Parts: structure tokens; sequence; C-alpha cells
């Protein structure tokens, strides 16, 4: 079995027979073979072209993000947040966390799938608990300073604080029992009955249609359209369509509004389509085509579902008043949005994976500093638009609470599955090389820093503290690459 | 000769008999000592409880230092600045200088009394230097940013880099003799009399009693106590003891107040409490127990003359008006505050070395750290308390001052008493592996930042400079870690 | 051929024989042998007293480049920026930055002049690069904060990253052809027409005589004389000389006065003087005594041009009113005044390369530490000084403009000369050791750094930024001192 590396030394003649017989370059999670696009379709003698393309392709994807976490992903859990009269710390520590860190998980459990990866999977979620502590932070911090909360941020520290060691303390014994996942999902548990105990607790001492529905779909105004600058007038073109579909498949719910942006026709069919995307889409369709008992398959029932609610929602209330649910309406308006980030941010790693190829490059490298920049860049786009919003609080607790749930969580339930399925007594942890040490002391170091500056800093974050941690961050990578460039003997 | 650590090793029933039969498991600092007490005293199966006791007991120290700094030394230290009329680099550069360093010039002796410790004391010198340097100035411009005086800082700056590279210089050469010593104590002399004399030429330029006793004594405000909440009554209700202890040992003397804190009786009886707390606490009541010719005990004589002078003290002055050499108790007022923080440091070290070690680690490296931390943690607490009431300029200067005093202080007269002591010619330095050096290029590093950042900042010492030094002194902790236990190799 | 510094091992009587017949460890720039004035004229039993002398004259240096830049080249400088209406980045992309880049490309053509110092020569331009952007830009943004341009900022950190990316893969392949060197003039040119069309873009989118001439040569102010102190008044008495000199020599135009600085007797003399100055100095005479086919000299041509041309402009205006040329005066100004500061930089390298062969400094690193440092103390000068007065646009722009100068046409130059003069199909560089490349990543994390912070900083620029660059290149420097020594194998 030779490596797939190997088919840029073999016959170009060849090159597509051995990736349609080749293994190991066919990662999935996406929905188009990058490597088979370039070696077998695209002309041959043009192999550049595609390069190119690709680039201006990744570059979209950076604008789709920009835009999908800026309209559609904040307003609506700015929404959520709202409705519930829920503190900003509560939303970032549980649903801003569960929204940046789904994908996170889901990898996770895809590496503790295979034994030989688990120490790939646990140094790649150090390397994104590193660069969300640090960078995210920073920009956080930058982009709009503030002043945190003094009691939730401590608390939240010392939780990640603890986790950290109890991972450090696991990987230091090369062995993980069912005792171990067990503690860990007991004490994520246990974190959030504390978060909802505390937060309650301290919440009481302070005591025509078609018309509307065309307008509605329509991204472009007119009078703002005739006013923008050629380069403003190609950008706004650019963004048409991608606006056009989420308008069409998120529904969207602001406050701020005296309507609360609603368009009862356009709800009503929403209403219908972002249930049958989330089945359609959720593992790739594997729900989508099975079949209930053989003879209904499961989207016909969820269409059937979502008709009749819709006849019923469409027949029950009118265009001038908003129903007293419509919030709900928000919460379809976030989960859907959160997909529509997460399967852009796969194609992002399918960019950077492929292209990488061509350029053989380590995986002590590929799979540490790409992979974690790649789950975590849907992260780093929605605090990053949370902050510039005017909600630094929320954004600032979901950077340690979001972390807290990727390590519990992803550690845990992959632990577990892996002793369930192949009946094994325990899971062994296997440390490759000095690399996985230096990013735990590098996580450490971070996490020391900050417990010891923010109290010290009387909780005014300022510009200083997030630009000291850009530079360590930026320290601590070119040491990290010269050290694997064999610069550096440890 | 077995070491102490084999007594963990050894049967349970022999560990008393062991630690009592070897004197090495023996440090002479404390009132009290901790490994009999968890080998012998405790019970042998309750040892984690006793341990978590400690752990209390640690905490309570915190406490303690927490205190005496906030409400005796810094209060006592600025009367004793206001009266005399001393600018705050002044009073920073000699008094807070002594206070702060008396302990560690003790230890610098009580290391240099044996030739082999002499490379551990000099890098427990160089350590502490680092970390006053660095943590301790950090967290001084973070609480309360200021302008400094830009002459006194270049001036203290300079002749502390003169007297570090004249260290170096006796390092490199590996001995030290007579001509050193006494060349470092000439230098310090110069330094204090430089001090005295530009200051002096700088400002000529510009030109019933029973109920009084008993609620002077009483640490609680029930109007004050009747307001708190339940964790505040209940830390309050911790301090209280020893609250009321240092009330009845320790004199204050504040300008602030009409009166002056003019508590006639209680003043009268301090009179004879201080000096004789003084003469029996002062080297383990070593002249503390000394006679006088074997028929006169030193502390008769101390009463005597503390009743006489305190009878005529309360014969002499009324109720009504504080005597004009009231300020005079402040001095005491301030001495015996001084020892107070003292003894509580040198606790708090026998706490550290002894957990120790149950879980034993590099002295190496660890006789470097925790005891460098625990020498300067009464520096620390000092200078951050002084930061917070409003004087930045005279606890940044003594944190220049300080140093000065215990590096040329405590090397010249351990160099001279090992000298005169051992009638050699010299006294042999052996420099303990690359981490000596390490330790002064790192201090060096620091204070070239220093000099180069201060006068570029036009002398307004903002939070960043801190913040960045806190960044510096983290990193470098985690490089001196990761170097210790064979990550990286030199 | 033994070393030069064996004269320092080999008897006193015959150093100075061994000198005047040794080659090496000689250099050719200044106006004087230091060594020689050292080892043969000043007694031999004085070693330090003439050392200490030249400590002072290296002081006065200090001063020297103090003074021109403050009065003269700034000035000067803005005066020309008003005239032509140009904006900030502009002059400093290309003003300033080949008044700070002439010396280093100088430097860089002398080294490349011989294929064995190709490597250190490199060096030094990446070590002047790293210190231009790190310590230069931080002090500049320490001492005044502001507001970036944030395209041209884009534009000039890209042209930069390309340059710095197109020198590493020419380091990569050890070897430099024609086309390399061709392509390097070819970008510089490209970027410098890129500058000047959108810049010229963008605005079309908004849309008796004695006394007079004895005081214009007084530098001394009577009345403000007589109100300095002792201090300042013997500054004023060291200054004297040099400023006398200046101001005969370098014309000034402020057109912040109402008659301009407008001297014409003064200025008429020196339409002679300083063309005289220009050919008798740079190249320290070389084209100096070149002559007209022993015709004539170019001196005496040059006196006889400029005496002309004064009796005409002497005939031409009137003390009254300053001729509508009168801001032509000013590039004059400029030119002349560049010089002094470039000659006086250079006499800074002949202390520091001297004072150090009497110790056995290295060069390995150091001709690359102190050389950097000589060849940017000019640029350092000039830089704070513009920062003082009140233009850190200009400066900032000039701190990437002038190392885009020196990079592209310092390498490119280089490489060509070498090329035709040798008759050689291409440039080899020897990379010596592992330094060379620590010195690249710290330039690309410099880099980097910047890139990732400013635009997250929006554009305003603050004092962070510039302590930690500050801190950055201390540590830097630290570490490269400690690989040198030994300390650290790589």
């Amino acid at each position: 079995m030779a490596d797939c590396r190997a088919v840029c030394s073999l016959n170009t003649s060849d090159r597509c027979d051995f990736v349609k017989r080749n293994p190991d370059c066919h990662s999935e999670g996406g929905y188009l073979d990058y490597l088979k696009g370039i070696f077998c379709y695209f002309p041959p003698n043009l192999l550049p072209l595609a390069i190119t393309l690709y680039v201006f392709w990744l570059l979209y994807l950076f604008l789709i993000l920009g835009v999908t976490a800026a309209k559609f992903f904040c307003p609506n859990l700015s929404a959520i947040s709202t409705s519930l009269k829920l503190s900003h710390n509560v939303a970032g520590v549980t649903f801003l966390a569960f929204g940046n860190g789904a994908p996170d998980i889901f990898s996770a459990l895809v590496a503790f799938s295979d034994p030989r990866t688990a120490g790939l999977a646990i140094g790649a979620l150090f390397g994104a608990g590193v660069l969300v502590t640090t960078v995210v932070a920073g920009g956080i911090t930058i982009l709009r300073p503030f002043m945190a909360a003094s009691r939730p941020f401590l608390r939240d520290i010392t939780f990640y604080m603890v986790a950290v060691f109890l991972t450090f303390t696991a990987l230091y014994l090369g062995r993980i029992t069912l005792v171990w996942a067990l503690g860990y999902l007991g004490l994520y548990v246990f974190y959030v009955v504390t978060v909802i105990i505390c937060t309650w607790v301290y919440q009481r001492q302070r005591s025509t249609t078609g018309q509307i529905l065309l307008q509605a779909l329509n991204p472009l105004d007119y009078r703002k359209w005739r006013t923008q600058s050629i380069s403003c007038k190609l950008l706004k073109v650019a963004k048409l369509p991608v606006e056009f579909l989420l308008l069409l498949t998120v529904p969207v719910v602001d406050p701020d509004k005296d309507d609360r942006n609603w368009k009862r026709p356009l709800n009503c069919l929403q209403l219908v389509i972002s249930p049958l995307v989330l089945v359609l889409t959720l593992q790739s369709g594997v729900y989508g085509i099975y079949e209930i008992g053989g003879l209904l398959p499961v989207w016909a029932v969820v269409v059937i579902v979502g008709t009749a609610l819709a006849s019923v929602t469409f027949f029950a209330t009118s265009n001038s008043e908003p129903p007293r649910l419509h919030w709900l309406f928000a919460f379809l308006g976030f989960l859907t949005s959160a997909l529509w980030i997460n399967a852009a941010a796969t194609e992002v790693v399918n960019i950077l994976r492929s292209l990488g190829v061509v350029f053989r490059l380590s995986n002590t490298v590929l799979g540490l500093t790409l992979l974690a920049w790649g789950n975590s860049i849907g992260d780093a786009f929605s605090d990053f638009t949370l902050a510039r919003q005017g909600y630094p609080r929320m954004a600032f607790s979901a950077c340690f609470g979001g972390i807290i749930f990727n390590i519990l969580v992803g550690v845990g339930l992959g632990c577990l599955l892996q002793i369930v399925r192949s009946h094994a007594s325990e899971v062994k942890l296997e440390p490759d090389g000095l690399l996985v040490w230096v990013l735990a002391s590098a996580l450490g170091l971070s996490l020391v820093f900050s417990l010891v500056s923010v109290p010290l800093q009387c909780f005014q974050l300022s510009k200083a503290y997030g630009l000291c941690l850009l530079l360590f961050y930026i320290c601590f990578i070119v040491v990290v690459l010269l050290t694997e460039f064999g610069v550096i003997h440890l």
C-alpha cells in the first residue's frame, strides 16, 4: 500500500486511476473530492488553474462565514438571550458554546474512533484550546474594551483549570478507563447544574401577501444600491446569491424593530424548509435516506408534518401582529444558522488539507496547526462578530465555556464510545513526541497568565492584555515551527 | 547517613523515631515544626486531613500578612515619612528597604555560613531580585498608574546595574576576597551618603481611662458589624483574634485624625509590651535567655525600664492633648510591626518546605524558586498595600532600593563573616550548572528592558509596562521549569 | 599572515610597526586611524586615559547627530514636503527613505564586493531590517500616539513581505543570477511607479547686509543665554562650535516664519560652500581630486560656477522679499544635511569596531549586532526627532519604505555589480550557520505580528504596541547572545 503522495511522482496518465483506487486521501465530511478534481477533471496541464480558482473559492468561503455570522447567527442568538432574560455569561456558557463546539466534538469522536489517532486528537484539542483562549480573547479585548464579571470569570477559569489538569494526569498515566469518562461526564453535568443554580439564586436576590413575500426575499435596497461605490457595488453583487439563499433558508427574529421582522408567508414556508434542510443535511443525509420500516422515508414524514404545521400557523395568525410564540422561531433561526456555519468550516478544511498534499507537509503540523485553525475558524468569526455588535461579556465568557465544553464532553464521549464499541477495558493514549507536552505547557502558561492578570487588572480588560496574548501566540507558533524543522533539538 | 526522604519508604512504626534521631530533618526558623507533627503527632491514617488543615493554616497566614500590612505597617510608615518631611523616594530607599530586606539578609547569612550553599544563596538572591524587579513593579504600575521621578529613578537603576555587574564579575572569577566585601560595604555606604546629600541639596533649592482603654482594644464596630453580609461577618469573626492581638501589641499613629490615634493608657502599656516582645522574639530568644553576669536576666531589666518609662509618661501627659514626641511612637509602631511580618513569612516557608517532602521535587530549581517567593512575599504584600493606599512613588522606588540593599549588604556581610570566622583568605563560589547564568541573564534582561522603556515612556508608568513584565516573568518561569525536567537540554 | 589581534600579544615596541605593516583589522571610510592612534601616538603606558577620551568622543558624536537632525534635517524635509503638497506617506516613502538608506546601500555594496562576505552582508541587512521594524517603530508609537493610514500601510507591508520572501527563496537556493537582480530592480521601480500613480489618483478624487550676516551666524541668543542654568549653559557652550559650523554650511528653510529664514548674503555664500563640500566630501575625496584631462580640477570648475551663480542671485534679489524659488534651497539644505548625518554615523562605527579589537569581540554575530546598530543609528535619530516634532505618520511610513529601499536596491545593485565586474554567471550565497535563519525567522515573526496587530487595532497605534515590540527585541537579542556563547546548542 503506497502512500497517496506517491501519485505526485507517478505518471500523469495513471494519476486519476491511482486516486480512484487509492485510499488515504478520501476524507469525508465534505461534499466534493478536491484531489479528484485537481488530478482528473481540470486539464492535466493546467495544475495552477485549479489552484488559483481554489484559492478564490477559499476566499469566497471566508465571505460566507462573514455574512452568516453577521446577519443571522448573532441577531438570532441575541434575540434568544433577550427573550429568556438570560445574563450574558449564561448565554455564552451554554448556547454559543454548543454552537461553536459541535464540530470540535464531532472531529474528536471521528479521531478517537481509531486508537492510533488518539494522540493527534488530544493534541488538536489542546491546540484549539490554546488558540481560542489566546487569540480570540485578545481580539475580543482589543476590538471592544469592557468590564468583565468577576465571580463568573473566576468560576469558569477555575473549572477550566481543573479540567485541564485532569486531562494532564490522564495523559501522564497513558490510559483512560470507564471511570475517567464517567467522571468527565459527571463533572460537565455538575458544571451546568452549578451554572443554573447560581444564576437562579442571583436572580432571586435583586428582587397583499405576495408583494410582501417578494419584498422580504429581496436583499437589494435600490436606494442604498444607487449610492455605493464601484468596489462596494461589486462586493454586493458577489454577496447577493448566498444572501438570498440564506434569507430563504434561515429565519431571523430581531426585537429592535417594531414588527420584529415578522414575514408571515416567508416564515410559514421556512417552517417547512428548515426542518427538511436539517434532516437532509445531518450526517450527510444518512437519516434522510433512512426508511421507516422500508415503506415511508423520513423526509416524506418531515415535509408532511411541516406542511401541516405551516397551514395551521398560516390560518392561525394575521399579518398585522406577530404571535406570542414568535421568539420560538428564533430558536430555529439559531439552529439552522449554526449548521450553515459548520458545513462552511468543513469545506475550508477540505481546502487546506488538499492543496497541502501538493506540497507534502508534516502532520506533526497538519494535524496540530491547520486542523485546530479550521475547527476554530467558526468560533473566531462568531466571537469577533459578537464583540463588534456590542456584546463583549457574552463572547468573553463563551471563550472559556465553549472550551470547557469541548474538552470535557469530547474526551468523555470518545472514550466511552471507544470502550463500548471495542469491548476494551481501557483506551491507551500514545504520547507522540515532546510536542504534546509543549502544547500542554503553553496552555498552562496561558491559563496562569490570564488568572494572574485579569484579577490584578480590576476586571477592566484593556487592549494591552489582548496584544500581549497575540505576541505570546505568535512567538509560540514560531518556536513550534522552528522545532519541527530540526533547527531546535529538544 | 540516609536521606530524610527515606522516612517515606520506611515503615510507619519507626518513622517518628527516624525523625527524632536524625537532626537533619530539622529547620531552625519556625516557632513550630511540621514534619514531626505530620509523622508523630497525627494519626498515621488521617494523613490527608492534617495536610488539608495545613493548607488552611497557610491560607490563614496569607490573611495575617494581609492585615498587618494594611492597618499597622503602612500607616505607621506613612506617618514616619510625613513627620520628617521626607520625599517618597527617600523613604522607599531607606525604611521600606530595611523592613523588606532584613529576612533576605538573614537568609543570605545563614546560607553563606556553609561554603557548599554559597551558589544556592547567590541564586536565591538573583531570583528574589528578578521577582521583585518584575512582578512587584508590574503590579505596582497596574494597580495605580502614576508618574515617577526621573533623576532618582535613573540614579537607582544605574547603581543597581553597577552592583549586579560587580556580582556578575565576582561570580565569573569564582572567588570573593576581603577586598571585594569591603568594596561592597563601601559602595552601599557611598550610596546612602549620596542619597542623603542629594536630598538635602534639592529642597534647599526649592526654597474615664478604663472605658477608653476597653474601647481602644475593641476591634468590632457594632454599627458596622450589623450591616455586613454573612460572608463578611464570618471573615470579620475570623480576623477578630489576630486583630485584637496586633492592636494590643503594635502601636499605630495616624496624622489624618485630629487626635492622632492617641490612646494614653494603651500607649503606656504598649511602651512596656513592645520592647519585651522584641527581646523575647529576636533570634528566637537567643538574646532572649542570656543573663547579665548570671544574676539578672535581660528581660527583667527590660520590663523594669519599660515600667519606669510607662509610669513617667503616664504621670507626664494628659488624655486631652498628644505630646510633641508622639511621632516617635510611630517609629516603635513601625519596628515591631515589621517583625510581625517577618515571623509570619518564615512560617509560610515552613509550610512550603515541608509539604514538599511528601511530594519531593527538584531542589536545584525549587530552592531557587519557592525560597525566593517565601522571602519576597512580605515585600510583595507591603508594596501592593502601599500602592493601593495611594503612595505608588515610594513603593516603586523601594522596588529598587531594597534590592540594592539585599545584594550589597547581604553579599558583603556574608563574605566578611565567612572570612573572619573560618580564617580563610577567600570564599569560593561554585557555579551549580547553567541555571545560575540563566538567572543572571534574566535579571540583566529585565534591568535593560526597564532602563530602555521607562525613559522612553516620559516617566508615565502605565499598565502595559507591568502587564508585559508579568508576561515575561511567566514565560521565564515556564522555560526554567521545562529546562529542569529534562525537556530542554542546554 | 598573522591576525591583527596578535598585535595585542606582541611586544609594545613593535606594535606600531606591526600596525604599519598590518593589512588586516583595517578599514577606510572615516578620516582617522583609531587603532594607529591608540597603539602608536598616545603614550603606550596610558592605554586607558585615551580610551576614556574616545568614549567621550563617542558621546560627542551622539550630540552631533542630536543637533543636525533636530534643527536642520527635519525642518528642511518638512519644508520640502509642504512645498510640493506631498502627503506624509509619500515623503516618508521616498525622501526620508533615501536619506536614511544611502549608507546601508553603500555598506551592502562594499560587502558584496567580496564573495566571502555575502552572508555577512545579507545578515546585516536582515538585522537592520529587524531593528528598524521593531525598535524604531516602537519608539515612534510610544513617543507620540497617532492614527495611521490604512491603505498605504497595508500596501507597504505587503510589498515588504513579498520582498522578504523573495530574499528568503534566493537565500534558500544559495545563488543569485542576473535575472534575480533585474527582477529586484524592476520590482522597486514598479513600487515607486505605483506609489506615484496611486497618490496622483487619490487627490484628483478630493476635487545693512554685514550686520544681518553676522547676526545670522550667531548661534547664541544673549537674552536666552542669560536665563539658563549652569548645566544648560555648559551644554550650550559645548554645542556652540558644531552649531556654528552647521549654520555656516547647511542652509535651512522654515515656512513657519514670515521671512522664511531668508538670509540673502548667508544663502549666497552657502550657494558656493555647499556644492564645494559635496564634491570634496562624498567618496572621501574619491571624485574629489580627479582632474579634467589635466586641463583643470573638478573643484575649480565647481567653485567658479558657484561664485557665478552666487553673484547672479546676489544682484538678482533683494533683502526684503524671498524669491519664488526659495523652496529649492531647501532641497540643497536637505541633501548636504543628510551628508552631515552619514559621515557622523560612520565615525561612530569606527569607534565601536576599534575599541572592540582591543577586546576579544566576536564577528559571526557581533558583525551583525553592532554593524546594524551603527548603520541604523541615523535612521533611529531622524525618526525619533520627526516623531517628537509632530509628524508621526511620515516617520512610521518611512519605517517600512526605507527598509524596502535598502533590501531591494542594495541586493539588486550588489548582485548586478558583482556579476558585471567578475564576469560570473551567478553569485553564490554561503549560509554561515543557523544564526542567519534565526534572523530570518525573527524578521518574519515581527512582520506577521505587525500585520496581524495593526488592522485589528483599528489603525490607532497606541503605546502598548511599541512596548511589546521593545520586549520582543530585547528577548531576541538576549537569546542570540546566549546562543553565540555556547549556552544554547541548536
